[PDB]
């Protein structure tokens, strides 16, 4: 009810509700850095992917169009991490990377196929649609 | 004791220490967005400016070279604000904008003078300045 009217407010602002989080699928493309700053300006972050269930929601909604998510590599030689400061599960990510990815500039992940294995490692300065997440509180 | 080794640890990473804060003057240019994400990765933000003495420290060190700072407005129409969420003192700012000033809007320091802030497109590539408070 109060959750229901909060959902209605966010839906009118372009957000989708799923499993206790709000998601913003953008209408225009941005670099990974600019998209993260846009999500911050919306009290959000580029989305993390914490479960197979969340990955399935994201890839279906992304509809085979590249969408930035919030995983980035600390330069070409670092580990991958989530900008929202949840801990990255690199072992499960073997179920999410497109085979052969990360291909290994600056390195940023985007969802680009309508399958479970959908993450691509792409140059962070490419301009793609993007996906913010903000937990419902 | 630990205070001097704390300061020396950041200085050895390439930060300047000035009056209670660490500053990172970058070696490579970036867009404003990429510079802010770099500062975040170092537990920092693009610098705010909250006094005359801080403004003077920054413009002297910037040496007339454009440097991003942490002031922005969302679209040509929002109010200006500091990304580190400190309060923006509009009245004080009038002593820091270049005379005449102020799609994407981001401030950079670009003159070796007190009046040195420029309103520039966020997708320009400039050197930048991070700030991290010293907490003991
Ligand atoms: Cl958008
Ligand atoms: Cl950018
Ligand atoms: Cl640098």
């Amino acid at each position: 009810s109060h959750m229901q009217s909060d959902i209605l407010e966010m839906v009118a602002r372009g957000w989708k509700y799923f499993s206790g989080n709000f998601y913003y699928f953008s209408r225009t493309p941005k670099t990974w850095y600019s998209a993260e700053q846009f999500c911050i300006s919306r009290k959000a972050h580029l989305t993390s992917v914490s479960s197979e269930s969340e990955q399935k929601f994201l890839y279906k909604a992304a509809d085979g169009i590249p969408h930035w998510i919030g995983l980035t590599k600390a330069g070409s030689e670092g580990d991958w991490y989530w900008v929202d400061q949840t801990s990255f599960n690199k072992e499960q990510s073997r179920r999410f990377w497109i085979p052969g990815e990360p291909n290994n500039n600056e390195h940023c992940a985007n969802i680009r196929v309508s399958a479970l294995k959908s993450w691509n490692d792409g140059p962070c300065d490419n301009t793609f649609l993007f996906i913010c997440k903000r937990p419902y509180v």
